[PDB]
């Protein structure tokens, strides 16, 4: 059957938001960013 990813993935999101953030950003970030690692960034950015 048919299926893929859409929108944004909440491995990242929630990889991210388990380290201790927020899911505000954490969405945002994945969302402006494309990869995980850049994702650790804008959160690593914004604490």
């Amino acid at each position: 059957g048919s299926s893929g990813s859409s929108g944004v993935n909440q491995q990242q999101l929630q990889q991210l938001m388990d380290m201790g953030f927020t899911r505000e950003h954490a969405m945002e970030a994945l969302l402006n960013t494309s990869t995980m690692e850049q994702a650790t960034e804008y959160l690593l950015t914004h604490p």
